[PDB]
């Protein structure tokens, strides 16, 4: 099962040290899968090829953003992973794409991140 | 005259409000701005969209839901102008600076005192 993860970079680096965690742990479930527009290309590649996209979405980010509006179009499964530790509000046109099956969007505690993804992956 | 869809940053900061401000009040000069909680405004974003006939991004401040509006309307086939500030000392995200194609998908890097004469530019 192939899976794509997403997380800010040039939004800001602040949660690095999480996305690693997270994508450490989704190496265990699945294959993890020229300028900016070589960028582009080969994400959108990649994005086509995954069968779950899963988003850190607790740092605003246009490019997660953009990668879940073509996830969506592209008929993916989507898991956002929020924290509300951050004291921020999420965006509403991410908590308002879920509809809680498809495209889930989850409020967690940073030490129970392993545990929430051993959970969605059953 | 062209329906219109404004794009910019909220719950990932306000800081660009007033430039916002004045985007739309040169956009009305041309066209229609289109402009339940939070399923309610996605819903009701995704038709407007869907109608536009010019989906306009002010891409300075970093925003999920401007991103995510520019994915869909990507997938929608929209004509898109992002308009980005680099005397804000970000780097433009390449998911955005890379989506465009010069024609149907332009990014536009400018200084702020001159978003309405280059928005006279694009829809002349
Ligand atoms: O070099 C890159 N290589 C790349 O794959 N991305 C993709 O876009 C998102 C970050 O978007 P952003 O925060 O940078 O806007 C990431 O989930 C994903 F990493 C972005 C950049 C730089 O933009
Ligand atoms: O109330 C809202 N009403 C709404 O239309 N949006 C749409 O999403 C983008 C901002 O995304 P963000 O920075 O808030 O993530 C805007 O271009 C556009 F405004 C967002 C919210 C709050 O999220």
């Amino acid at each position: 099962p192939a899976l794509y993860f997403c997380g800010s970079i040039r939004g800001g680096r602040e949660d690095r040290t999480l996305y690693e965690r997270i994508v450490s742990r989704l190496r265990r479930f699945g294959t993890v899968l020229g300028g900016d527009r070589l960028i582009h290309e080969q994400d959108l590649e990649w994005l086509q090829q995954a069968d779950v996209v899963v988003a850190e979405v607790t740092q605003p980010s246009l490019g997660v953003g953009y990668e879940l509006g073509r996830a969506v179009a592209f008929n993916k499964r989507i898991l956002c992973l929020f924290r509300p530790q951050s004291g921020r509000v999420l965006s509403a046109m991410i908590r308002g794409a879920a509809d809680g099956s498809r495209f889930q969007v989850w409020d967690y505690e940073e030490g129970e991140v392993e545990a929430l993804l051993d959970r969605y992956f059953e």
